[PDB]
């Protein structure tokens, strides 16, 4: 048997950096009514999906699906939403194990494809990049894609356990620092491209995300729709609803949880 939940320890190290790093300003952001938990027949075993969501003044979004339908069904989807007011990039962490394999996609989406956003956010990620790319090879087969990008298909669980855990956690280390020193943008014309290019790229992911089937086929359409419009790439939403405000926090009452909520 192979292991059973290979990104509970990602998952756990994740929550245990972002309660430490982040804690002042960690609250939690709202999770609809009805994607929290959601369990289904697989196959054959229960397959569940948890969600985890989090906010800071700079962070309009911090969220998690981790599903688990056994060994077979292994999905860890952990992505950083930047407030538009920050020239950030985003950090998402994409991991999927299956029973073809291992599919890793880790990066730090630039907004910008320009030689100075590389400058300020590529170049200080260079040795890192240079040293996991040693050991996690191209994945084989663009806009959003930063010079950092580690696409790769581990072929062993080991794998996955070793290197692409401490790349997992560096890249995490290296986002934070840049969060810490990020610095509003006041700059109206500035703001106006941030925004166009967060909007693109949440519109790109909600639309071509990979995990539509999967969650089509373990929970059907609307739900599939709902989570990954109203949750998972959820800013399209807010923005239409009037919620998003930029720089303010999304009001909710929910504590901060970073482990399992029995359905």
């Amino acid at each position: 048997e192979a292991v059973s939940d290979i990104y509970k320890p990602f998952w756990e190290w994740a929550a245990k950096t972002i309660k430490e790093r982040l804690g002042d300003d960690l609250v939690s952001y709202p999770i609809p009514d009805g994607y929290l938990r959601k369990e289904a027949m697989v196959g054959e075993s229960l397959a569940w999906t948890q969600s985890y969501g989090y906010q800071t003044k700079k962070m309009r979004q911090i969220r998690a699906a981790h599903v688990n339908g056994g060994a077979s069904l292994q999905v860890l989807n952990l992505v950083f939403f930047p407030h538009m007011n920050y020239d950030l990039p985003f950090l998402g962490l994409d991991l999927v194990t299956l029973p073809g394999g291992h599919l890793i996609a880790i990066d730090m989406q630039p907004l910008f494809q320009t030689e100075e956003y590389k400058k300020k956010y590529a170049e200080p990620c260079m040795d890192m990049y240079q040293k996991h790319v040693k050991n996690l090879p191209w994945g084989g087969d663009k806009q959003y894609f930063s010079p950092v990008f580690l696409w790769t298909r581990p072929q062993e669980d080991k794998q996955v356990e070793t290197y692409v855990f401490e790349a997992f956690k560096d890249y995490i280390n290296k986002y934070l620092d840049f969060v810490e020193a990020a610095k509003p943008v006041t700059d109206p014309d500035h703001l106006a491209r941030i925004r166009e290019r967060q909007l693109s790229y949440l519109q790109y992911r909600a639309e071509k995300d990979p995990a539509r089937g999967m969650f089509t086929r373990m929970y059907g359409p609307e739900w599939t729709e709902r989570y990954i419009h109203g949750f998972l790439f959820d800013l399209e939403e807010k923005m239409e609803s009037g919620e998003y405000k930029t720089g303010e926090l999304l009001p909710c009452s929910d504590p901060l949880n970073f482990q399992p909520t029995p359905l």
